[PDB]
């Protein structure tokens, strides 16, 4: 995924569980009909059947709307008898892109329905498309065959046909298909963790009935072929295949799945995150219209950490070229970048500064060191390892008397008159 990618695009509907209020035949078996018409507007011969919930070669759940949309006999969902207020959900175990919905009624399309989503996982909900007859009437909003930007539609709510019209929603709008896909206005349209459908109220197939042999009947129900909703899984741009998110158990499909392989240094569920150690510059979306990746960017740590946080004030301080910073400095370092040996060890030039034995422990002698004023414990010099030693005490560790001195001692040693060179034990010359 070399520039700025996007994963597959495909229905989300497929291998999830679509919830509706009602199904047909939920206790017993129920006759029903259903009526559509021809040419000259009369009325065909209605097609009866049998339907039992009990039973799958005569059920007719919400997740026949999910199924295949090519299949040998059409399957469709069919709500309970004598009901117009119906709901149709689909939730996602993620946040998912979602462009645009394709419904297929079997019965005639609905009188009035709404279209929204839940960008929170079913916390809130809010508006995509109104449908309906006549949107003044219905729902007091305009129609967008004649505003040219409504959230209102006839377009798709003439009772003729009576079978197999559908009803089209298009997220990528004339304003949203241009831009960047990824950017914080077309995210608010796009992403998605929730899809909900509201049937309002029927609609009879208002067919003349010249041609029957008997009254219609048993026909007050929906029912839909299919609830095609196509989208993709959400990356922020940083990714091109998804693979399942954790815990979600699938119910001949092709799955669209929700947890992002991350690429660009990126990481989390949707890429929304930098990688742990790659948090040297703030995290962005790859901008799908320059194609610009904006991967993020590695901190520098010598190889003393395996991860890092940003920090505003020290990206300031950079030029706002750098800000990473460094956690939890292995290996005996201390820098911002893990770039100095801790007080208490010193460099090891032998070794390079990235190995792990760069640094090198101190062995100051506890009593032949001297100490500094606001402290209480002696530390080598970080780049040659020499303590700082008491008067008469020679050596890098002031573990020995200087030449000349005797006495080894909380108080360095003592100065031998012979003078002469000393024997350090009783300073005879
Ligand atoms: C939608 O609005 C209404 C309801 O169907 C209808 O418009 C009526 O008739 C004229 C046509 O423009 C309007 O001036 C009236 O105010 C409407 N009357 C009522 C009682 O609503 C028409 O069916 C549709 N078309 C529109 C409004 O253009
Ligand atoms: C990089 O951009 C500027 C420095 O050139 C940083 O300061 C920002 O300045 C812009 C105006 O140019 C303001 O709108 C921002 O609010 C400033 N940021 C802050 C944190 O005060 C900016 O911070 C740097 N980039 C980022 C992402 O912080
Ligand atoms: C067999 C059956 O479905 N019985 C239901 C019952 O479970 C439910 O509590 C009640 C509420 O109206 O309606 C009836
Ligand atoms: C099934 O019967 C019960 C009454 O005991 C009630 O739920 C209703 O009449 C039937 N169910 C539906 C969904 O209509
Ligand atoms: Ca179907």
């Amino acid at each position: 995924c070399e520039k700025a990618c996007n994963p597959r695009m495909g229905n989300l509907a497929l291998g999830r569980k679509l919830r509706a209020d009602t199904m047909c035949g939920q206790n017993a078996t129920e006759l029903f009909c259903f009526y559509s018409e021809n040419a000259d507007l009369t009325c065909r011969q209605p097609k009866c059947d049998k339907c039992n919930a009990a039973h799958s070669h005569l059920a007719h759940p919400p997740s026949a709307m999910a199924d295949s949309s090519f299949r040998f006999p059409r399957t469709w969902w069919q709500s309970a008898e004598d009901v117009h207020r119906e709901k149709i959900q689909l939730d996602l175990e993620a946040e998912f892109y979602f462009t645009h919905l394709i419904m297929v009624f079997k019965s005639p399309r609905p009188a009035a329905m709404v279209l929204d989503r839940s960008q929170d996982f079913g916390k809130t909900w809010k508006p995509y498309k109104y449908f309906a007859t006549n949107c003044s009437a219905t729902f007091g909003l305009e129609d967008d065959v004649v505003k040219k930007g409504a959230i209102c539609t006839s377009r798709y709510s003439n009772p003729f046909p009576c079978t197999g019209g559908e009803v089209i929603f298009r997220a990528l709008s004339p304003p949203y298909d241009i831009e960047n896909p990824y950017s914080a206005k077309v995210q608010e349209q796009l992403k998605i963790t929730n899809l909900r459908v509201r049937l309002l109220k029927r609609q009879s197939c208002p067919c003349q009935i010249n041609d029957l042999n008997a009254k219609p009947h048993h026909f007050m129900h929906y029912a839909v072929y299919d609830f095609i909703v196509k989208g993709s899984c959400f990356c922020n741009g940083h990714a091109d295949q998804c693979l399942p998110v954790e815990g979600f158990r699938p119910i001949a499909f092709h799955v669209v799945h929700g947890r992002c392989m991350c690429k660009h240094n990126t990481a989390g569920s949707h890429c929304q995150h930098c990688a742990p150690l790659y948090n040297d510059r703030p995290w962005e979306a790859a901008d799908g219209r320059t194609g610009a990746p904006n991967e993020c960017r590695t901190c520098k740590c010598n190889g003393h950490a395996d991860t890092c946080h940003f920090d505003v004030n020290v990206w300031e301080a950079s030029g706002n070229r750098s800000g990473g910073v460094c956690n939890n400095c292995q290996h005996n370092t201390e820098g911002q970048h893990c770039q100095r040996c801790k007080p208490g060890f010193y460099r090891d030039l032998r070794r390079p500064f990235s190995a792990p034995d760069a640094c090198k422990a101190c062995s100051c002698h506890p009593v032949g060191s001297a100490i500094l004023p606001f402290s209480s414990v002696t530390f080598c010099d970080p780049s040659n390892g020499d303590c700082p030693c008491k008067p008469g005490v020679a050596g890098p560790h002031c573990d020995r008397c200087m030449v000349g001195y005797w006495g080894f001692g909380d108080y360095g040693c003592r100065p031998c008159d012979c003078a002469g060179s000393c024997d350090p034990l009783t300073g005879d010359c």
